[PDB]
């Protein structure tokens, strides 16, 4: 019980993503969050899978649903499933190939997986030099590959070379004192938004509540 930084900024990000006031959004997420007996974080993804797909949130997780019986995967990974084969353009049956061909290629999780496919199509990239990129990341920089990944995308959503993310991301690490993935958050919850990082975290911690 209570809002992490973290959770907050995501919860800016889905507001925006819908296009609705943020205390509709959090309104919308606390909701999801106690109907389905998920994260709060999961909750939010939810809200932005359905989004991504078009559709209504029951929709998704009516389709998520019988991914998780069919697969036997978790929920929040059929959502991933949805939206990873979404962003592709492709078929669940394809992606789902895709993502356990990544998986077992180089020992990650599925949800990796699925990640650095979505990662490719923001991109532009193939899969191959995603994971190219997220490897010099990792070890350049003693980060982990989610990092990398993640630092790789915001680079792209901030349309900069990822030295100069790394940078601001560092930057904010160093002058707010909060980790890297909350900088990364930040960061790209800024530019979603159209905002400061210090717009951007004032509005999160209208939301935050418990200390991240």
């Amino acid at each position: 019980s209570g809002v992490s930084l973290g959770q907050a900024l995501l919860i800016l990000s889905v507001a925006a993503l819908l296009g609705t006031t943020v205390e509709e959004a959090v309104k919308r997420a606390l909701w999801l969050k106690t109907k389905l007996g998920v994260s709060l974080e999961q909750a939010a993804r939810t809200l932005s899978v359905a989004a991504y797909l078009g559709t209504t949130v029951e929709e998704a997780v009516k389709r998520a649903l019988k991914l998780k019986t069919k697969l036997g995967v978790s929920l929040e990974q059929a959502l991933l499933i949805l939206f990873a084969a979404a962003a592709l353009g492709t078929t669940v049956e394809e992606a789902v190939k895709r993502a356990l061909k990544l998986k077992t290629k180089l020992g990650v999780s599925l949800e990796q997986a699925l990640l650095i496919l979505w990662t490719a199509v923001e991109l532009g990239t193939t899969v191959e030099e995603a994971v190219k990129r997220a490897l010099k990341l990792k070890t350049k920089l003693g980060v982990s590959l989610g990092q990398a990944q993640a630092i790789l995308v915001v680079a792209a959503e901030l349309g900069t070379t990822v030295e100069e993310a790394v940078y601001r991301a560092l930057k904010l690490k160093t002058k707010l004192g909060v980790s890297l993935g909350q900088a990364l958050l930040i960061l790209e919850v800024a530019a979603k938004l159209g905002t400061t990082v210090e717009e951007a975290v004032k509005r999160a911690l209208k939301l935050t509540t418990k200390l991240g």
